[PDB]
């Protein structure tokens, strides 16, 4: 690790450029095959982030664990990050073993960089395995405007983590406003998951979660 890697960790512009002006490698990268550009976008810093893409920095670069720049500025949060890298050529939606960023972004309630992939075209369906879709990660982290945004957007209501509907992830939350929110949107309130369980049955007893489904809940057909 060296000296640009913790100026970009730090946000230190002068002192990044400083280096870069030196002549150190840019794309220099650790055992674990992180770059400079990987530690300034996991620290959100938007212009250490472009300064070393003006110098050649790897806009794709996959560290050991399939961490891309747009996954770490998507754990930072910063949509100047996700923007610049975009623009420099980041690949928005990638392949099965690597990390997704808007998965990471909707966990983290990074609303307006999941907006930014979704303009990007990354499928606002995607099932990542064992991860679910988008709107399923609202449900799980209690998201309420990450899954009113993904709705609006035409997310299948019901596409979750292969049988664990939205529904079914929310129920086991504490989030009322997702529960009212997916039902208005069209959820089967009766499905039943892989543990054979519906999402009534998934609330906990007396809980106002566990009250807005019964109340939603249409009666026998």
């Amino acid at each position: 690790r060296s000296p640009l890697h913790e100026a970009a960790a730090q946000g230190r512009l002068l002192a990044l450029k400083t280096l870069i002006a030196q002549g150190v490698n840019v794309n220099l990268v650790t055992i674990n095959r992180v770059s400079s550009l990987h530690e300034a976008c996991l620290g959100g810093h938007v212009a250490c982030a472009k300064a070393l893409l003006e110098n050649g920095a790897h806009v794709n670069g996959v560290t050991v664990h399939g961490a891309t720049p747009l996954f770490n500025a998507c754990c930072s949060g910063s949509a100047a990050c996700v923007n610049v890298l975009l623009e420099f050529g980041a690949k928005a939606q990638l392949e099965v073993h690597l990390a997704s960023p808007i998965h990471e972004a909707v966990k983290r309630g990074h609303r307006e960089c999941m907006e930014i992939l979704l303009a990007n075209n990354v499928n606002i369906d995607h099932e990542v395995p064992q991860l679910g879709t988008p709107l399923y990660v609202a449900c799980t982290y209690q998201r309420v405007d990450c899954v009113k945004k993904l709705l609006e957007l035409g997310a299948s209501v019901d596409h979750g983590q292969w049988l664990d509907t939205p529904l079914h992830a929310a129920a086991r939350q504490s989030n009322v406003e997702v529960i009212h929110l997916l039902t208005d949107y069209g959820a089967n309130l009766k499905r039943r998951n892989a543990q054979g369980k519906s999402a009534l049955d998934l609330a906990a007893p007396k809980s106002s979660v566990e009250q807005a489904l019964l109340l939603r809940e249409g009666p026998p057909a």
